[PDB]
């Protein structure tokens, strides 16, 4: 048993069955193992909530390096875009984790905003509008991932083709 | 003021406002009217049904204030109207603004005159049919994302809000065009 182990756990059950449905009890139960012992490696399911939102945007920065590696520019925005929202669509009680209220969960996405900023200086763009960038990248992914996974894309044309639409646009932009 | 559908609705609103569209039950809203349980049922079917109600509310409310932000704008005014009407719409009525996901076909069905509004507004950039179908499902996810990272904390930067909001619109915008 190791806070990893705790954590992993947490994040299957979150993504198979909500992150509300992570407890004490719910990952003893599955780890077969008395609750007591959790409290070697986490304080409570506050502790465990934080773990795993740090855990599951280190997972995400992961793939995001994965898919932008020895890419540049265009290719790389469209494989990171990509990426991002592969990750939404199969891990969604992560995902949602990523989002708890806590400064430790934050600052464990740092590496994402500077993977985005470095692939976004490679467009050349004056004062500030490389950290815009950054917003409106991750904007522009959040934003698709999460109608996408509300149901809010009726329309009968396929969203992968979308989403390649979407990030073109952004790319034609950003070139002037 | 006797009991109606539309107080009931109207309440929802600021029950989801306030504690978010989960707060929203039949005993909530039977306890904040003052008023019991049965009465509720002379209005509406159940709390499927309220939130059926909610989301179409939410919706043309949502549309109102995009329509009023595009009156006698074209293309980038526009744009640019339209999409800081959808956000501002999102700071104000963030549980409303939930309540209009509800996957129903009444409620999708309302939202439909936000995508042919958006689609109205594209076609002036030259964009046609499937395209600017694509470009609609773009908008609505730059003005989504954009506010519901705002609304969670997660723009952590020392930057305006306001401004990146714009210049993400300016960088969509020249990408059209």
């Amino acid at each position: 048993l190791t806070l990893q182990k705790i954590v992993e756990t947490a994040a299957e059950i979150a993504d198979a069955n909500g992150v509300q449905e992570v407890t004490l009890a719910s990952l003893a139960q599955t780890l077969g193992v008395r609750s007591p012992s959790l409290y070697n490696h986490v304080k409570g399911l506050q502790d465990v909530r934080k773990n795993l939102g740090i855990y599951g945007i280190k997972k995400l920065h992961n793939r995001l390096e994965e898919a932008a590696e020895d890419k540049r520019m265009d290719e790389a925005i469209h494989a990171l875009g990509e990426a991002y929202v592969a990750f939404v669509r199969k891990h969604p009680g992560l995902y949602e984790a990523t989002f708890l209220r806590d400064e430790e969960v934050r600052k464990a996405g740092d590496g994402i905003v500077k993977l985005c900023l470095q692939v976004l200086q490679q467009y050349g763009l004056e004062g500030e509008n490389a950290l815009h960038a950054t917003r409106g990248f991750r904007s522009i992914c959040h934003g698709f991932a999460s109608i996408e996974q509300q149901g809010g894309f009726g329309l009968p044309l396929d969203l992968d083709i979308s989403l390649h639409v979407l990030l073109e646009t952004f790319i034609k932009g950003l070139r002037e």
